[PDB]
């Protein structure tokens, strides 16, 4: 009997090793380290808020990536050829990890294991593809039900309740995957001041943080669904000056070149999701960003065929 073993509530090296090679033998495990890693994720979690103040130096190294959407295999080659991850080494993915993904549940459970491993060495925002309205209708709750039980589902529903929602990194970097209301007078305070553990909302200016994205020409485009628009080049840029941000590095946004510079320059949109849904096989590419280079540091990886399982 392979039965479950927890050692002193740490998840060491080894054992995550081992729970890789069980994972590529493609077993279940038992439902009680279920139990554990979800109630040990909800208080870590729960005390953790929308923007906490995390101060990084020029000495340390940050790895961030674009949208993934679950490619849990490439995950394992970047485990296998970049390197061991380290404590130097944070990983931060910028949303979008399900939908279309068959197996990102075991991609977000290993992310909950390791952010056992690294409490505040591991961070996340939350993705505008995360919602339970297009997660229900749309297939990805029959996914849910097909691999394991409702009472499972809402534990994680609960425990994505407390996503936070924007960060700031070295008082330089401001980083959120939405962006902006379409009206001026935006503080982080507003945002904090909202109690976030309460019914996620259907649409609206808090789903314009999350969903509204600034466009590469000026002026004001009319959303295509009818609601709301995407607000104007001149909050955008009095919002750059007032915040004291350069440009930004972000995805959600399709290149034919799997990279760009748009917004009249002032922002680059990338694309490292590679073949999503068998369409593109563009490359892909995560940016390391540390003191000592700064300009962005860019790796170009490319991704394999994978079994039709």
């Amino acid at each position: 009997y392979s039965g479950p073993k927890l050692e002193d509530g740490k998840v060491t090296i080894s054992f995550m090793k081992e729970l890789m090679q069980w994972y590529k033998d493609q077993k279940k495990l038992h439902r009680k380290c279920a139990y554990q890693i979800l109630v040990q994720v909800k208080e870590v979690l729960s005390k953790l808020s929308t923007l906490v103040e995390t101060t990084l130096k020029e000495t340390e190294k940050i790895t961030v990536c674009g949208d993934t959407h679950g490619q849990f295999y490439d995950l394992l080659n970047i485990f296998e050829l970049n390197g061991l991850p380290s404590e130097t080494n944070p990983y931060i993915f910028n949303g979008d990890f399900v939908d279309r993904g068959s197996f990102s549940v075991e991609v977000i459970l290993t992310l909950f294991g390791f952010k056992l491993l690294y409490p505040d060495h591991f961070h996340l925002l939350r993705g505008n593809h995360e919602t339970d309205n297009m997660n229900q209708i749309y297939g990805f709750e029959g996914e849910v039900k097909a691999k394991y039980t409702a009472q499972m589902y809402e534990l994680f529903s609960e425990v994505f309740e407390w996503l936070p929602l924007a960060q700031c990194i070295n008082g330089k970097v401001l980083i959120m995957h939405g962006g902006l209301f379409s009206e001026d007078g935006v503080t982080l305070d507003d945002i904090r001041k909202i109690e976030r553990n309460r019914q996620p909302p259907d649409s609206g200016p808090m789903c314009d943080l999350l969903w509204s994205d600034p466009q590469p020409q000026n002026g004001r485009s009319i959303s295509k669904r009818g609601v709301s628009c995407q607000f104007g080049p001149d909050v955008t840029k009095a919002f750059l000056e007032e915040n004291n941000l350069d440009y930004i590095i972000r995805s959600h946004e399709v290149k034919a070149e799997g990279y760009e510079v748009a917004h009249g320059g002032r922002c680059v949109t990338v694309f490292s999701a590679p073949n999503y849904c068998d369409q593109m096989g563009n490359k892909a590419s995560y940016i390391h960003l540390q003191g000592s280079d700064l300009r962005p540091q860019f790796h170009q990886f490319t991704a394999v065929p994978h079994p039709n399982v």
